[PDB]
């Protein structure tokens, strides 16, 4: 009860994000093994059945939250669930603000919903692993790398669809989901873009079949690429701080002749 007085104050009608205060308490509850995971989500999916956006947005953002900073126990029982938010029709007709929230509503839900289906489909949180030339992306074997990356591909898609312009930021409650989402954004393209990597090194030695798909996956992750950019483009503009915005520039996106070429000469007599 403690908690879901806490879910309560995460997701009041005030017009503003959650309260750090009330975020860090249901932290910390993901970190007791006492505490009961499917009563928190509870709390929180109760929360989005309310009529108001502000109300159901709080309780959206409060949900990612965790699944950023809370222990892994709580995206993990996420992604056990058949279902997850069921916001696909909702609407606030309270006001205009609650037609304008309405739709970012349903893209965010769609999101964290999809977060939840990577999650239980590779059984890794994509955005927390380890990097690097030794991490979990740069490691894969061919088989599970074909597999993955077309999952972190479909994440990001959902990500991207959130679709917000600079001039929608308008209100802290909005504003609170964006900073998150950009969060995952650069972390999850770091994934993607190891994932690439990982392809390019080992493409010219994969089965015909294989690299149908590894060219496949190339083909949309250059096109992902030009929307990571824009989506960047608006954190620029609406003021995020310079150095916390990823270089894309290092990205390997010059290959896509090379992978064709090598794929029509398998496709030869």
């Amino acid at each position: 009860s403690a908690v879901s007085k806490t879910v309560c104050k995460a997701t009041t009608h005030e017009i503003m994000g959650p309260k750090k205060k009330h975020l860090d308490y249901l932290i910390q509850c993901t970190n007791e093994m006492n505490v009961n995971i499917p009563q928190l989500a509870d709390s929180l999916f109760e929360r989005t059945t309310n009529s108001s956006w502000v109300v159901v947005f709080k309780s959206l953002i409060t949900t990612h939250h965790l699944m950023v900073y809370g222990n892994e126990r709580f995206i993990q029982y996420l992604a056990s669930r058949n279902t997850l938010f069921n916001l696909s029709n909702f609407l606030d007709k309270s006001g205009l603000q609650g037609y304008d929230m309405s739709t970012f509503i349903r893209r965010y839900s769609r999101y964290l919903n999809e977060k939840a289906v990577s999650y239980r489909q590779v059984a890794f949180d994509f955005t927390k692993v380890k990097r690097g030339a030794d991490g979990v992306m740069r490691t894969m074997n061919t088989e599970k790398l074909l597999k993955t990356v077309p999952i972190i591909q479909n994440q990001m898609d959902a990500l991207l669809d959130f679709n917000v312009n600079s001039n929608e930021l308008t209100n802290g409650v909005i504003n609170a989901a964006f900073m998150l989402l950009f969060k995952d954004a650069i972390r999850l393209f770091a994934a993607y873009n190891e994932g690439i990597i990982n392809l390019l090194e080992k493409y010219f030695d994969m089965k015909k079949n294989q690299c149908k798909e590894g060219l496949d996956i190339y083909k949309k992750f250059l096109t992902r690429m030009t929307r990571i950019s824009e989506f960047l483009k608006v954190a620029e503009q609406v003021g995020i701080d310079r150095g916390d915005i990823p270089d894309l520039s290092q990205a390997p996106s010059s290959l896509l002749d090379a992978l064709e070429q090598h794929l029509a000469s398998l496709e030869g007599k």
